[PDB]
Order: structure tokens, then C-alpha cells, then sequence
């Protein structure tokens, strides 16, 4: 099940790196962008990988870039285009807290599960994204929003 989910996520250029690593990865993206700073993908990945590497040997520019792409696909960024340079990404104002960023992140993964026709219960979501059975309610409300309102 989880195997099928993560394969579907990577199929789209994104990655979930497990509960602990993803939490720290997101918190570092937020550290860089929560104040409106506008970073190229280059600089954003550099900032994050540098801090991650010592606890998480798996951290590389490729795997962090895939986390960035997950947030990008989730439309979390305001992009500033420039021909005569690299495009810059800012966190949209509504996503400059961890709660909101993490909600949108988790929503994108649930959306990928749907796209893939992979059907998943709120108890499993908690296991997969958080490693515990503490977030099934958080994950229920995320499902609710992707479905027809009551």
C-alpha cells in the first residue's frame, strides 16, 4: 500500500522522505521563506540540505529538490520569473506558518493518492505521514475538503 503510494508520489517528481525527515525539511523551507524572502531553487535546496545532512545522511540536492517540487505542485509558492536569471520562489502569504504549510503538503499527497486511485483510510494516513496514530483527525479534515461538502 505505502509502496504503491510512494511510487505514485515519485512518479510526479516529488518525494516524501519519511515522517521525521519531512518534518525537518519543511521546517527549514519555512525558516528560509516565512519572512517573504525570495530564493531560487538552487539557494533554497542549498540552505535546507546543509542543515539536514548531519542528522539525515540521505539528504541530497536531489531528494530535497523533490520535496520542494511537492510544495511547488501544491501551488505553495509565488514565482518571480526573470529571463536574465533563475526564477525565485516565495511562500504565499497564507502558507507562512508550519500548520498551514504542513496542511497543504499533506493535502497534495492525499490528492496524489486519489489521482493514482489508491484508496486510503485516515488511520493509515496517520501511520504513513506521521509514524503514529495521532493525526487521523487532522487527515480526516483534509479528506473532507477534497470531497463534496455535506
Amino acid at each position: 500500500l505505502s509502496s504503491n503510494l510512494w511510487a505514485a508520489v515519485r512518479a510526479r517528481g516529488c518525494q516524501f522522505l519519511g515522517p521525521a525527515m519531512q518534518e525537518e525539511a519543511l521546517k527549514l523551507v519555512l525558516l528560509a521563506l516565512e519572512d517573504g524572502s525570495a530564493l531560487s531553487r538552487k539557494v533554497l535546496v542549498l540552505f535546507v540540505v546543509q542543515r539536514l545532512e548531519p542528522r539525515f545522511p540521505q539528504a541530497s540536492k536531489t531528494s530535497i529538490g523533490h520535496v520542494v517540487q511537492l510544495l511547488y505542485r501544491a501551488s505553495c509558492f509565488k514565482v518571480t520569473k526573470r529571463d536574465e536569471d533563475s526564477s525565485l520562489m516565495q511562500l504565499k502569504e497564507e502558507f507562512r506558518t508550519y500548520e498551514a504549510l504542513r496542511r497543504e503538503h499533506d493535502s497534495q499527497i492525499v490528492q496524489i493518492a486519489m489521482e493514482a486511485g489508491l484508496r486510503i483510510a485516515p488511520d493509515q494516513w496517520s501511520s504513513l505521514l506521521y509514524g503514529d496514530q495521532s493525526h487521523k483527525s487532522h487527515m480526516q479534515s483534509i479528506i473532507d475538503k477534497l470531497q463534496t461538502p455535506a
